[PDB]
């Protein structure tokens, strides 16, 4: 489905999805 599968991944995108932007997309 989609209901948790959107919620769960948006949370993974904080815990590690910040450091990868602090690596490739912005890298400050």
């Amino acid at each position: 489905g989609w209901i948790n599968e959107e919620k769960i991944q948006k949370k993974i995108d904080e815990r590690m999805g910040n450091t990868v932007l602090g690596g490739m997309a912005k890298a400050i």
